[PDB]
């Protein structure tokens, strides 16, 4: 007679399991354990992930059903989803129905430095560059603007951007402060030069300088165009 059901020992119940982002096919993850005392069948453990919820976070690993192990199945990619929920079960090989206990479990990943600062373009038809306007004549240390549009998809420090002018400005008419706030530095006259062009370069590279720039497929970069408002001088 079947008398116990199966007890899981690990992992405890509600635990978070944190693993690397982005580990290879098929590496080891946990060891799930739980003991059954009866008699030969009736207390013979077989592991499984329950796979009759809506939650299809099962897709990503598989479980040996006799040595508990969980190993991935498929690429882990935290900025995909971060968050993967299982069922574990654990069932005796019981006379005609086995006797099975089930625990959640959840798996977050932990971030990896695996993405840069990244533009996205402006849709085709629309100016490609982002505009910035400044009344001419304004003095030292303006505000331009915020250079902004780059993003780092990964998390707290592997996700610094700053910004720095790669090419265009061989007058020194800007300082761009890492920050993206572009500064005025010269005496800027609409009646003589009302527009400026340059490229910026988006890095997580504090210390970046410049070295062929293409920004139909280098999304590091930008354009930035300025142009003058007028004053009534
Ligand atoms: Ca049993
Ligand atoms: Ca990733
Ligand atoms: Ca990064
Ligand atoms: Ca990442
Ligand atoms: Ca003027
Ligand atoms: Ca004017
Ligand atoms: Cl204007
Ligand atoms: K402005």
């Amino acid at each position: 007679v079947n008398d116990n059901r199966p007890v899981f020992v690990r992992p405890p119940n509600g635990t978070i399991l944190h693993i690397k982002e982005e580990i290879p096919l098929r590496s080891n993850v946990y060891e799930v354990y739980a003991t059954d005392n009866d008699e030969g069948l009736n207390g013979a453990v077989r592991y499984s992930f329950l796979k009759t919820t809506g939650n299809r976070d099962w897709e990503y690993f598989t479980i040996d059903p006799i040595s508990g192990l969980i190993q991935t199945a498929q690429r882990l990619d935290r900025e995909k989803q971060a968050v993967y929920s299982l069922i574990l079960v654990a069932s005796d090989l019981g006379q005609p129905v086995p006797y099975e206990t089930m625990q959640p479990l959840q798996v977050a990943l932990e971030d990896i430095d695996d993405n840069e600062p990244l533009f996205v373009r402006p849709p085709k038809g629309s100016p490609q560059y982002q505009l910035l306007t400044v009344p001419e004549h304004s003095p030292r240390g303006t505000l331009v603007g915020n250079v902004t549009g780059a993003v780092d998809a990964d998390e707290g420090p592997n996700a610094i951007v700053y910004y720095f002018i790669a090419a265009g400005d061989e007058d020194k008419n800007f300082h761009l402060q890492p920050d993206g706030r572009l500064l005025v530095l010269r005496d800027l006259d609409r009646e003589t030069e009302a527009t400026f062009s340059f490229i910026v370069k988006a890095s997580s590279n504090r210390s970046w300088t410049p070295p062929a720039l293409d920004l139909l497929t280098d999304l590091t970069l930008q354009e930035v165009r300025v142009v003058l408002e007028d004053i009534n001088d």
